[PDB]
């Protein structure tokens, strides 16, 4: 059963997903207004005026530093989750959200570009830690038969976060010359609501029984969250996981690549992050505004509604169809839209067909490669290696996002419309990889998933 206790716990957790989505998508709309600020602050200092190269570098640094923070943050989740707990770690890192949000919110008043760059770094550190905390907590408090459905709420949170950031970035909302510090500082508000709500959420009963050896405390939480007495099966299941973890050495990031039974789920974990970040989703949105102009922010907001609708579609299908099926349909459908893009963009100079290709690509992305890579890593591992594995998988997601972001304008300049062909090459490669290497985890236990990798190795 799904009690209001479970819905509340997962909703409060997904505020971190929204934070990641908001901070990712917020920085694009105030570009011209923030560049003007950087230029005014630096010129008013009294020295020689800044060069266009320096001004573009500081803008690029303001954007990119968030990815650097996220890389460090996502890779650092293991320094928190076992030490403090999953619930308590989420609470502790709101101190980074508040410091990050204050730096960005006060950089204009302080007439400081240093505060803006530090603010984006610290919010990067926070979002990075979130991207690993949220799926870990959701993956451990969710009933095994709905682990994927609740897992998809991480991506729903992210997608809604981007959308709100894009809406708020409008001139008549917070995208103004006077209100842009509030636009960046907005991240403080979900952080204060999450902080006030988190002490009312339970700690992971998997964590309490396996890591903290609190069997009764875990049983009471499980009884409340699932609103039953039949928690005896799940408790014994956690006792068999606790047994395994005490028999195995403490799992370090290096051990995941050395131990054969961890090598297969970690290659799966990393490659599924690459399948999301190298799908062509960055390219589809890059060319989006240009295509809408030929036939634009209100249309970009329109792409956000499609993005939201199809994440909800995935949520209602992932427990029926399974992860393997939805990930494959997603990659396949995107490959069909990827080739249709190349033909549309070369024959455009049919913008109506290219708008359709973008809309259907987003629809396919959100069916599988969008939500699945975020929650799948928690399913492929048991308690012992889960934090280390989510540190590696999370860092892989942030690093591949960062490297695609740096190399893509250069690739789009030299290849043009033909840039969607190398994405069709990637999509088919990940479509093949999912078919032969990714096992179905739908409705299965962490112990059943682990026993299967231990049998294969
Ligand atoms: C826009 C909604 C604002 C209200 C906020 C809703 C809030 C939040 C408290 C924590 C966050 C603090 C910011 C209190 O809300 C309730 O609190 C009662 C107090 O007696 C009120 O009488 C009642 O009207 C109100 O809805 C709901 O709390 C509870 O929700 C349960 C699931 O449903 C949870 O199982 C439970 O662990 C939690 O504790
Ligand atoms: C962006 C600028 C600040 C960077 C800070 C990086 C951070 C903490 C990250 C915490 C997350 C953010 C709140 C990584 O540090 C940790 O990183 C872990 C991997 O993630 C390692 O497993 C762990 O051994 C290491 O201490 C601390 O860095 C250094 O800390 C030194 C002792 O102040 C350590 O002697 C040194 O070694 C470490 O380099
Ligand atoms: C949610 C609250 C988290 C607070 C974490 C504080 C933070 C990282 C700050 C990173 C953010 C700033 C960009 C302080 O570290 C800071 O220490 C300063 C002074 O030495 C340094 O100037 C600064 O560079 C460094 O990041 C912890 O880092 C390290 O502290 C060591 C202490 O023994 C720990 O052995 C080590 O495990 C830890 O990893
Ligand atoms: C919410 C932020 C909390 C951190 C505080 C940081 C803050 C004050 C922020 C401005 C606040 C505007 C309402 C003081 O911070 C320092 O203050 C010194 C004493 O003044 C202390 O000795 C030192 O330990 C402390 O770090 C210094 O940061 C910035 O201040 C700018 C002044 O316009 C500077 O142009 C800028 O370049 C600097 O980067
Ligand atoms: C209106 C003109 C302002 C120019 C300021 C340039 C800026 C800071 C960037 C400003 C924005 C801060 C958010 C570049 O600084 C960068 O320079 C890079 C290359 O050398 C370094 O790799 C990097 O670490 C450094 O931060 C500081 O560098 C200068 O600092 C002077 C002491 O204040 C030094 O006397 C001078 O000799 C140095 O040149
Ligand atoms: C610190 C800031 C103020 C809020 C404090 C929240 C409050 C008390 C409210 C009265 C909610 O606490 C209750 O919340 C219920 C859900 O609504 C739970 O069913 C119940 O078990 C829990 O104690 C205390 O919660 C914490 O209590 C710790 C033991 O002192 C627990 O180790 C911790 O994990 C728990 O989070
Ligand atoms: C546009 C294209 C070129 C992007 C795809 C790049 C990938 C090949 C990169 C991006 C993310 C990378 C991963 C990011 C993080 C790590 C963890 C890293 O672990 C350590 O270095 C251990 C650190 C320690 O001592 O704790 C090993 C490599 C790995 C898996 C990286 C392998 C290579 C990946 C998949």
């Amino acid at each position: 059963k799904v009690t209001p206790a479970l819905i509340f716990a997962i909703t409060v957790a997904t505020i971190g997903s929204f934070q990641f989505g908001y901070n990712t998508g917020v920085i694009n709309a105030p570009e011209k207004i923030i560049k003007e600020f950087i230029q005014k602050t630096l010129t008013d200092k009294g020295n020689a005026p800044p060069s266009e190269v320096l001004l573009t570098s500081l803008w690029s640094l303001s954007v990119a530093i968030f990815s650097v923070g996220g890389m460090i943050g996502s890779f650092s989740v293991g320094l928190f989750v076992n030490r403090f707990g999953r619930r308590n770690s989420m609470l502790i890192v709101n101190l980074l959200a508040v410091t990050g949000g204050c730096f960005m919110g006060l950089c204009k008043v302080a007439k400081s570009v240093e505060m803006l760059i530090l603010g984006r770094l610290v919010i990067g550190l926070f979002c990075g830690l979130c991207t690993g905390f949220v799926p870990m907590y959701i993956g451990e408090i969710s009933p095994t038969a709905l682990r994927g459905a609740f897992g998809t709420l991480n991506q729903l949170g992210i997608v809604v976060g981007i959308l709100v950031a894009q809406i708020f970035g409008l001139e008549f909302i917070l995208g103004s010359e006077e209100l842009w510090p509030l636009l960046l500082g907005f991240t403080i508000l979900p952080a204060i609501l999450q902080s006030a709500a988190l002490p009312f959420c339970p700690e992971s009963p998997r964590f309490l029984l396996i890591n903290r050896k609190e069997e009764e405390n875990a049983k009471q939480i499980l009884q409340r969250l699932w609103g039953t007495q039949d928690v005896s099966q799940d408790i014994q299941e956690m006792k068999d996981e606790s047994a395994r973890m005490s028999q195995e050495k403490q799992v370090t990031v290096l051990e995941l690549f050395r131990v054969s039974s961890y090598r297969q789920p970690i290659i799966i974990s990393i490659v599924l992050q690459l399948s999301q970040q190298l799908s062509g989703i960055n390219a589809v949105f890059y060319y989006s505004t240009g295509i809408f102009k030929d036939a634009p922010i209100y249309a970009t907001i329109g792409a956000g509604v499609v993005n939201t609708i199809f994440t909800v579609v995935s949520l209602f299908l992932v427990e029926r169809a399974g992860r393997r099926t939805l990930h494959m349909i997603g990659l396949g459908g995107m490959a069909f839209c990827s080739t249709l893009m190349t033909v549309s963009l070369l024959l455009k100079d049919m913008s109506f067909v290219c708008i359709g290709a973008i809309l259907v690509f987003v629809a396919f992305f959100e069916i599988g490669p969008g939500p699945i890579p975020w929650f799948i890593v928690a399913e492929l591992f048991s308690q012992g290696p889960r934090p280390a594995a989510m540190a590696v998988a999370g860092c892989s997601n942030w690093t591949s996002n960062f490297l695609v972001g740096l190399l893509f304008p250069s690739a789009a300049h030299y290849l043009g419309a033909y840039v969607f062909i190398i994405f069709t090459g990637f999509l088919i490669t990940f479509l093949a990889f999912t078919f032969f290497k990714v096992p179905e985890t739908r409705g299965r236990t962490f112990e059943d998933i682990t026993r299967a990798f231990e049998g294969q190795a």
